[PDB]
């Protein structure tokens, strides 16, 4: 009965039928995106209305449509024809992944380039890469993918070990035309294989690892009701799934004695982008938005017990809509479990003689997605003490190139002749805050050093300052690790027992933001990535930091356009947008398959409770 | 037979006898420090010589001595009388902890101050606090402790809930004189109790937590030989214990196929300091060096199975020397165990069809210490992929004060009338590097942004620069999070298969360093804490960043004096000193006992291996 329940197969089937009856789902149509809409502010009417948003592609060249449907009432609410030269192209379709390779296989310029390199076309894989917006006037309003080539020596070979450098092609996937084939020169195709399951490369497997057994003999401490509502150690929330964003957390709240206290209304990773820093024309256009362009949720893995998730695991299997409106289940796509997390609090007192130890634990909600060469794990953690944490785990295979003779300032060498271009992985967390309710504000907190002198005669004093962000135009902030900068989200109308406003503090990792030149195409299209923190006033239609249609959008959509409204955010319904990322100079140890590296952020209570919230944890 | 073995009870007993026979351990003597010395460079002579360093205090006022003893040969090697006004006082003795309270209990000024506040002297606890060096000329060359008072309402009461503000006293612990009693005015003693085991405060304990069972049904994957030599998943090391430093790691090496490759010769936390930022005269002198002044190893806790360490635990029980040279065992003072650590590497490939998942794990070596109100866990982690990490976990009870009427810029309010002064916890890691041997160098690595223009026409390029630190005078470095600054320790004479020098990268957390004014006493005595990274040339006697005798040393000892030698560090035997810390503005949730907060650092391989070192990990 909950409005935040996962989409069911039956709901997806009704959308397909509603679209079909209305004449919007003909044979030349493809669903590029389908997702359930959140209830609007003021859901306290109990009037259930489940609405779905649909992006409909047309493979015959007609204009795509954005459609909103009520599955409860069986009606089309709105249907808009899109001018893609204006507002952007629709997300990449999984069925287009193979079309780039197949179109190039019959193009005379592509075949001439492969023949010069003595490459058999049947062995050449072509990655289907998003195009961006650059200098090619003929691409405006056309659906373009770019292709880079890799050789598979045999069907189980890792093609990433064998990039074909000096060659790139552009393809119009609707008209099935190869618009350009650029060949800048012959590079040797690196010869060593990268087959990390080949015993020749792994050597004899270790026999030294003994098993670690994690069991819960009485079952887990959390309960799941209504398919996706979790209660665990005073926490309460709903676990959503969206084909674009992946796992979304709703209605994060904490039961403080008698009262259920809201903390976060909606938490998601609303965009992620991988910009490449190699100035070669073969790759200098390369920036892929795995969320906005490819939709990370549709490529979620089925997670296997004992391997991907270890312990007493509860699974969710979300349902999404294929290019034709049929439901399919991502079996075991979300893992949920609790984990021991070491010591929570400990003290042995010299005067009372009391010895006290308590253990911590965390609730884990996670999924793993695979987009081409890269694989990412998304992890949300809830801790006993009120801390909320997000962690992204990056693994997979690094994107490769040739390593030029005489070296490179923008590419690392991984193996003889094999390079890996420098790049970043930058995420945007969208946190629709609800600290004790919707009247919230953000303060920026800096450490303050003090000069030795009157009132500070020994030169030991230091302090802090807090600056309230009152309008959107002043809420675009940068990190400052040297001054210990954090941001506090507080509720000025809800005080703790010391008559201080309740709050939560956001702790960033203070990694570098977008490194590209501010005048570049990617700085315009990924403007969110140039600053660490943005605060906007809540609005139903301000969902993504990059706008609704990221693919081949010319720039400036999303956050720079939102904040130009300069709305009041001092004690209002607000959304915090946090940029965080990894800057990756690949190392030899990243090849041929990369050990996990991590990045994330956390929020800790800051006077939210009237004392430690874990005094009632028992002694194990 | 290993020279790095833990001290045994028999060795301690021989030292005591050697000292006694030589006439250095009379009845007025106290051992303030006793520790085994590391073998000198060039231990490849197999000539075992176990030497111990001893600091001997004299309670009758005679000059203390520093003594070096050979337990193998039964001889005193050297014995030096110390001028403490020059080189500093000896570390605080545990037997002096009670002397401050007992001396004040019979002082008429102290009793007059308590009587004005209607405090019964039998209920007043006095913390024995290190004195530092300030404006009091009469303290030079005298052994001084300062005392701050706290009320215990009954024997099991938490005295920290009841600070007596406006009152401080100074005590000469050798002559048993109260030198000064300063009373700046009456503050109400905060009345609420802080008894975190009182059911009145905890409420009913939770019944919702179900057990988490961690077992290793075939035992652990690591082996322990010779009492303290560990081998685990290609790692090899020796676990030392020193009464000042605590757990010390020796001879950290990694078995890469046929070859045992050194990485770190010696790793320790060589100092830690807690400076307070409250300008009140009652506390503005307060800065305690838990390592250098109090010796964190002698206050190590006995760790209990299931509570402090969970899983299949192997314990070490180190032996130390009491004030009289008798051995005693810290039973179960070090926990060692392996932990599952999630996903190591994962990829599902669209072209090969291969699905690959491997799990990570880490080896944990830890101890917990308690110094008055504070408790710290020290954790060293070894990961499968070659990563080394250190984590400090801070808990215990925050140091309290009154909260002044009308507020404070330097104190947080925790409860009505109860404050917590701002402070930092700053650590110094001493890493005697041995990357593939002793010929090492340090490079500072910064991200380099590039301007859009010729050679970078799309404005996407970015790069990195490395600066070799060649002399000690240029090896005092600051963090720069905004430019992604890291430091690489490399061996210029050992190349990987791409003919690049092997290396490890140090990743800092980039937290603020010492906030005090540069002209302050604490900036002079804790100079190490003002900069993030120092590199020195190895020397046997350059052990601590603050020098050998931290207590009441006037300043400038340790690292500022070492680096003035301006020695060559470009391809030499070097030591990296990393400063890292927490800046603590206490929150309500820290009271009445603080949930763990953490800080640390890690080192990752950077071209140390010729490819990923975990390709031979089996599939669980
Ligand atoms: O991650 C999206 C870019 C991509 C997609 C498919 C194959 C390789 C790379
Ligand atoms: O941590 C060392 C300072 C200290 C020592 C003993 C009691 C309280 C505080
Ligand atoms: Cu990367
Ligand atoms: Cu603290
Ligand atoms: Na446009
Ligand atoms: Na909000
Ligand atoms: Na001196
Ligand atoms: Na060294």
């Amino acid at each position: 009965a909950s409005p935040f329940r996962l989409a069911s197969a039956g709901e997806i089937s009704e959308v397909q039928g509603i679209l079909r009856t209305a004449g919007l789902l003909g044979p030349e149509k493809r669903i590029a995106y389908l997702g359930v809409l959140d209830p609007a502010r003021g859901a306290g009417s109990e009037a259930e209305d489940r609405r779905f948003r649909v992006f409909i592609h047309d493979v015959s060249g007609a204009r795509p449509q954005e459609v909103t449907v009520s599955v409860t009432n069986g009606t089309v609410i709105s249907a808009v024809e899109l001018d893609t030269a204006a507002t952007g192209e629709l997300p990449v379709l999984e069925e287009e992944f193979e079309v780039v390779e197949q179109l190039l296989a019959t193009d005379e310029r592509w075949l001439k380039a492969l023949a010069a390199r003595n490459l058999d076309v049947s062995k050449v894989r072509v990655a289907p890469l998003s195009a961006g917006v650059f200098e090619y006037a003929e691409e405006r309003g056309r659906r373009i993918l770019r292709g880079l080539a890799f050789v598979q020596d045999f069907p189980e070979d890792s093609a990433w070990a064998h990039p074909v450098d000096g060659l790139v092609a552009y393809v119009d996937v609707v008209s099935k035309e190869v618009t350009r084939v650029i060949d800048t020169g012959v590079f040797p195709v690196p010869a060593e294989h990268g087959n990390y399951t080949d015993p020749e490369l792994t050597g004899p497997l270790r026999t030294t690892q003994k098993p670690i057994s994690i069991t819960q003999p009485e079952g887990p401490s959390f309960t799941v009701t209504g398919g996706n509502h979790i209660e665990w150690e005073k926490w309460s929330l709903d676990v959503g799934f969206d084909v674009r964003e992946g796992v979304v957390l709703h209605n994060i709240a904490f039961r403080d004695g008698d009262r259920l206290r809201p903390i976060i209304n909606r938490a998601s990773i609303a965009e992620m982008v991988v910009p490449y820093g190699d100035p070669s024309p073969i790759r200098s256009w390369q920036n892929y938005f795995d969320t906005g362009e490819y939709l990370v949720g549709q490529y979620a893995n089925s997670l296997e017990l004992g391997c991907d998730c270890l312990g007493d695991i509860t699974y969710l299997s979300p349902v999404i809509s294929d290019a034709f409106g049929n439901p399919r289940e991502i079996r075991n796509g979300i893992c949920m479990h609790e984990e021991d997390w070491g010591i929570l609090a400990k003290h042995s007192d010299l005067w009372s003689g009391i010895n006290y130890t308590r253990r911590n634990r965390r609730m884990v909600i996670s999924f793993f997605t695979t987009i081409g060469n890269y694989d990412y794990g998304f992890y949300w953690y809830l801790y006993l003490d009120g801390t909320i944490e997000f962690e992204a785990k990056a693994t997979g295979v690094v994107f490769t190139s040739a390593f030029p003779e005489g070296g490179s300032d923008n590419i690392s060498q991984l193996a003889p002749g094999l390079g890996a271009p420098f790049h970043q992985h930058i995420f945007s967390a969208r946190l629709d805050m609800a600290i004790d309710g919707f009247t919230n504000r953000v303060e920026e907190e800096d450490v303050v050093r003090q000069t030795m002198g009157p009132g500070n005669e020994r030169g030991n004093a230091f302090s802090r300052k807090r600056t309230v962000l009152t309008r959107e135009s002043e809420a675009v902030r940068e990190a400052d690790a040297r001054t210990g900068r954090t941001w506090i989200i507080s509720n000025p109308e809800s005080k703790n027992r010391l008559n201080e406003p309740v709050g939560y503090k956001l702790h960033a990792h203070n990694q570098p933001t977008l490194l590209a030149d501010p005048g570049s195409s990617i700085a315009r299209r990924a403007a969110f990535a140039t600053k660490d923190l943005w605060v906007t006033r809540y609005a139903d239609d301000e969902r993504y930091p990059t706008g609704d249609f990221v693919n081949q959008h010319s720039g400036g959509a999303g956050l720079p356009s939102y904040i130009a409204q300069d709305r009041d955010i001092d004690g209002q319904d607000i959304v915090v947008w946090h940029t965080f990322g990894l800057t990756h100079f690949p190392r030899v140890e990243d090849w041929p398959i990369m050990p996990v590296d991590t990045v994330g952020f956390k929020l800790r209570p800051e006077g939210f409770f009237d004392r430690s919230p874990v005094l009632d944890v028992p002694a194990n």
